[PDB]
């Protein structure tokens, strides 16, 4: 098809640049499509990029336009008084500003469909909204149209909206133009996609990104696939895993490192009304956090997450217990039977289910994926489905069976409703992934365990141990092994605060010498040092020139390999606001080699400092470049959950840091 108007090189100067001659005699049907290559860098709180409006006094209501905000949300009114229509749909974080310090070219394409009364939005080439309505108002039937207008809404004889920015092209088309044809349009995109809605994962969601490299040069992430909006669970997820041999060029499809099969993997659209979108998934079991290291000595790459049983989450998760019973040295897993109001039974060497009343064995066993068998017959429960067609969420038996698993809603055997961790190894760098095992209790038997850090272990330089970081009230906790990950031990390391989600990332800023980034809840990112390689760790410490909000937001860090204006140097990943989860940046810090003090001497903005920036991965790449996998938007605002395809990924050098 070809357009009915094309324009482009329009510098939008807070002034409106008036195009009705251009355009409106050219409208006809009730279908239209709008692509819109366009910049804004330094955009206004609110401003319009385009419009068509009844400008006449007394219509001030009646226009359409394509409008953006400076925190990136993009959307579209539809207003006609007489008709009584007043549509309005958006999304939160849709947009990208600047990009190695260059206002990045965005590409907004609008359909408004007739036939099938639907309005989609698509932004560098994510589709962003897709609204149906009963009552279809095309966006040239508004009555008594005599405008068409960039960056400003014509309402009345006056300018509103006006925008700062700029369109290098737009073009219009007399026809509503399909999905596939969407896909063809090309794009000047300065992000990459890992992780996507509608790849094999089928979930419509994602969060906690992580990225380690490993020594073949194969670059491995990790993330949440989470099903049932973006929430934290209590909800559906797995934890996927992706690589590239290609310094993060391409991205192979991805697997699953650990997931559970009691609900179906459902490709959901979340709602994102107030009334609906803390609907939260209550029957699932799930994983979240993972954090992946690699092992020099066995070659094995190393997952580990969290672990949650059917409808459980960090707060309802049962304190007081860990879920294992001590029986002399030994940990083994509880379980507690249906129809027994106590926990009467524990999974003793080779799955064998052992009754503690009785002190017999059962008929009864555990298999490798905490499956129950029977006789060695294996067990199934019947699986879950989510959905919304009767108006609010409902979780329901899907008439397929799966094998009966202990941390399922359904299953005849049960363990404690608490928080546990889990480790997967891979022997072949990501291609598979080894059935899960829970990690024994660290803190005791009466006391429920630590949460694992998000992110990368740490895999010390100079020796074989391996630490990955955790955290519950009042200390971090770190885990240390020095056998593969055969066996782990704890180092506890106090931090002023109670009840933290003290989210902390490890770098050796040379042998022996570990240097820990965390969250805390006080507007500042904390460190401690360890001197002894995560033996013992000093008192907390805080950066300047940082801030974050009160609860604070995970902080990635790494050690970089090479020199920076002659010294070794660090690189923190992290917002930088005390508003919200927005302006984020790579902080780079160059190590005083005297007293391991550390400069922090380049601020890079990743993108504007009211885009949002949460969560984040960071990972030298092989060619010494820097790989960014972050969430690309406001995770904590109630404003922006369940937004699909924000969690992002960028290459960086380090001049484009400086
Ligand atoms: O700060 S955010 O709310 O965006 C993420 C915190 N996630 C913490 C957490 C970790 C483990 C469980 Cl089971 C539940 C919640």
């Amino acid at each position: 098809i070809s357009p009915i108007f094309q324009g482009g090189s329009y510098q939008l100067n807070n002034k409106s640049i008036d195009i009705s001659s251009l355009l409106l005699d050219k409208l006809s049907g009730e279908s239209q499509t709008v692509v819109m290559k366009f910049k804004a860098d330094k955009p206004n709180s609110l401003q319009a990029l385009f419009g068509l409006s009844n400008s006449k006094a007394g219509f001030k209501n009646n226009y359409f336009s394509i409008f953006m905000r400076d925190s990136g949300e993009i959307g579209v009114e539809i207003r006609d008084a007489q008709k009584g229509i007043n549509y309005l749909f958006s999304r939160p974080a849709s947009l990208w500003g600047k990009h190695k310090g260059q206002a990045v070219e965005n590409t907004l394409v609008f359909v408004s469909d007739s036939k099938d009364k639907t309005y989609t939005m698509y932004v560098n080439g994510i589709e962003v909204f897709s609204e149906t309505v009963d009552t279809f108002l095309p966006i040239s039937n508004i009555n008594g149209i005599d405008k068409a207008t960039l960056g400003a809404v014509n309402r009345e004889g006056k300018e509103h909206y006006l925008a700062k920015g700029s369109i290098d092209e737009i073009s219009l088309f007399n026809k509503a133009i399909s999905d596939q044809e969407v896909s063809t349009i090309p794009l000047s995109n300065p992000f990459q996609l890992i992780f996507q809605s509608g790849d094999s994962t089928q979930a419509n969601y994602f969060r906690i990104p992580t990225l380690y490299t490993l020594s073949s040069g194969r670059v491995l992430s990790s993330i949440d696939a989470r099903y049932g909006g973006t929430h934290d669970s209590k909800s559906k997820i797995n934890i996927a895993t992706s690589y590239s041999d290609d310094n993060g060029k391409t991205w192979s499809e991805p697997i699953f490192a650990m997931k559970f099969n009691d609900y179906e993997e459902q490709l959901v659209y979340w709602p994102r009304d107030n009334k609906l979108k803390n609907s939260q998934i209550s029957g699932s079991a799930s994983f979240i956090d993972s954090s992946i290291v690699e092992d020099k000595k066995s070659g094995k790459t190393i997952l580990l997450a969290d672990v949650m049983p059917a409808g459980i989450g960090n707060n309802n998760a049962n304190k007081a217990d860990s879920g294992f019973k001590e029986i002399n040295g030994h940990y083994y897993l509880k379980l507690k039977k249906n129809g027994d109001n106590d926990f009467r039974y524990t999974v003793r060497e080779n799955g064998v289910v052992y009754n503690e009343t009785t002190n017999k064995p059962t008929n009864y066993t555990i298999n490798d994926k905490y499956e129950v068998l029977e006789g060695g017959k294996s067990l199934t429960v019947e699986q879950y489905s989510v959905d919304f067609d009767s108006g609010s969420l409902r979780e329901r038996h899907n008439g397929k069976q799966v094998p009966m698993n202990v941390f399922y809603k359904d299953s005849l055997f049960k363990v404690t409703p608490t928080n546990y961790i889990a480790m997967t190894t891979s022997q072949n760098r990501g291609e598979s992934w080894e059935q899960f095992k829970l990690l024994p209790p660290f803190l005791g038997e009466k006391h429920n365990g630590t949460y694992l850090c998000p992110g990368q272990g740490l895999a010390l330089k100079s020796s074989n141990r391996l630490i990955f970081a955790t955290y519950t009230s009042g200390e971090l906790t770190y885990l240390i092994s020095d056998d593969s990950g055969q066996t782990w031990k704890k180092s506890s390391a106090s931090i002023p605060f109670k009840n933290a989600t003290a989210e902390a990332q490890m770098v050796e800023l040379r042998d022996g010498v570990i240097r820990t980034f965390f969250r805390t809840t006080t507007g500042k990112i904390a460190y401690m040092t360890s001197r002894d390689s995560g033996e013992t760790w000093s008192k907390v410490s805080y950066i300047d020139g940082i801030q974050q909000t009160s609860y604070g937001t995970q902080v990635s860090a790494i050690k970089y390999s090479q020199l920076i204006d002659g010294k070794e140097a660090v690189i923190l990943s992290t917002p930088n606001s005390r508003s919200g989860r927005k302006g984020g940046q790579l902080v780079v810090g160059l190590v005083n080699k005297e007293d391991d003090s550390i400069d922090w001497k380049y601020h890079y903005d990743i993108d504007l400092p009211s885009y949002g920036y949460a969560y984040s991965a960071i990972t030298e790449l092989p060619n010494h470049h820097i790989g960014v996998l972050f969430e690309k938007y406001d995770s904590w605002s109630r404003n922006e959950l369940h937004l699909s395809n924000v969690v992002q990924y960028i290459d960086l050098e380090i001049n484009d840091l400086t």
